[PDB]
């Protein structure tokens, strides 16, 4: 041409950065040796959806051998049923046998984080791997989602802060949070997936929190509903998409630590519809006629009186107060859909924790 076209990124640079931070290949290895995983039996190209599949249809026989009786022979088979295909690294120590709700449950956790890493390495290998342009771009592209820098001094961004800051409290007091950078974001084709949706009533701007290595699953191919072949053990209603309506609850999701202070966290327009409210946990299969979504009751709520609007979307942005809820186990409210199409990604904002 006339001019000269650079390999540098085309991206604003906190663009840059979060499109790094979710395609780091450090933290999927990382996770797998938390996990003690082979790596030489199971390296990061070689994790695959059937296989993780298979491994969650196990988890589901163990729990069914957990609550309706088991033999020491099945549980066994189904221990090294799922360690064939998750194998474990026996340079480390001794992995648990699988015949207990706990076990069931972090290898399900593990299950859902290994989907969404597995989703990231394909993301990144995947593609013409020529030099035709920047590293950065073509895997943000990848993404097939829109992301731009929400301007600090907008007024998106002083209701997103004052959401974080008033739904920010003193009992989770192992961190303060602060926002580093608030995305805007637009999944492709989810806006048109929302649209009947969005004739539903008590549409409301909810938080998501979620690990960092799972946000390229999540950004290609937008929060899901556990799959059939998962186990029901420690989803308190049932297999939907949770949220909060206060940032320390969906915080704690981020699993971030110490070591690793920064996370993401999700603002999604969620179409609730009418919601069936309860105290305590219930799996659910089916919804009563009418409801179209499920509300835990907490001991603490945003004060509703200090609530605000968007585009007709309700904001709980208030001060945390007692919900004055008698007889409940869950500290804070949540929210759960049971149809992917019921939730429209809005917002991803990347924060800094400060543990004490
Ligand atoms: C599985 N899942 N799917 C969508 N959301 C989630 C989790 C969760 N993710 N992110 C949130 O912000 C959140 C906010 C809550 F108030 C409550 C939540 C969550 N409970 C969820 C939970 C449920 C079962 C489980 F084995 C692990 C985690």
């Amino acid at each position: 041409n006339l001019y000269f076209q650079s390999m540098k990124s085309k991206l604003p640079k906190p663009v840059q950065d979060l499109i790094k931070m979710i395609f780091d290949v450090e933290s999927m290895k990382k996770a797998m040796v938390e996990y003690e995983i082979d790596l030489q039996k199971m390296p990061l190209g070689k994790l695959s959806k059937r296989q993780i599949q298979a491994a969650y249809s196990i988890l589901s026989e163990v729990q069914q051998a957990v609550s309706q009786g088991s033999s020491d022979s099945q549980i066994l088979d189904l221990s090294n049923r799922f360690y064939t295909l998750i194998p474990h690294d026996f340079g480390m120590k001794k992995p648990p046998l699988l015949n207990n709700a706990d076990s069931v449950q972090a290898k399900a956790e593990m299950l859902d984080n290994l989907l969404d890493i597995e989703v990231a390495y394909s993301l990144l290998r995947g593609g013409s791997d020529d030099s035709s342009k920047d590293p950065i771009d073509v895997n943000y592209e990848k993404l097939k989602t829109d992301i731009k820098v929400v301007d600090r001094d907008s007024e998106e961004a002083e209701i997103i802060r004052k959401y974080v800051k008033n739904t920010h409290a003193t009992t989770h007091n192992a961190y303060d949070l602060e926002v580093i950078d608030i995305f805007k974001i637009e999944r492709e084709g989810e806006c048109q997936r929302y649209k009947p949706f969005k004739q539903l009533h008590n549409r409301r701007l909810l938080w998501h929190g979620s690990r960092t290595t799972n946000f390229a699953g999540i950004l290609s191919q937008g929060l899901r509903i556990a799959p059939p072949e998962a186990p029901v053990t420690g989803y308190m209603f049932g297999k939907g998409i949770y949220f909060a309506d206060m940032v320390s609850k969906s915080a704690n999701y981020c699993h971030t630590s110490q070591g690793d202070p920064i996370g993401l966290i999700l603002l999604g327009e969620v179409a609730l519809g009418n919601m069936y409210e309860l105290k305590h946990a219930s799996h659910i299969s089916k919804l009563p006629k009418g409801k179209h979504s499920v509300k835990g009751l907490g001991k603490t709520t945003p004060d509703p009186s200090a609530n605000i609007s968007l585009d007709g979307v309700d904001v709980p942005l208030g001060t945390g107060i007692s919900s004055g809820v008698n007889d409940t186990s869950l500290l804070y409210n949540e929210y759960i859909v049971y149809d992917i199409a019921q939730v429209n990604l809005k917002y991803l904002l990347k924060l800094k924790f400060n543990f004490k």
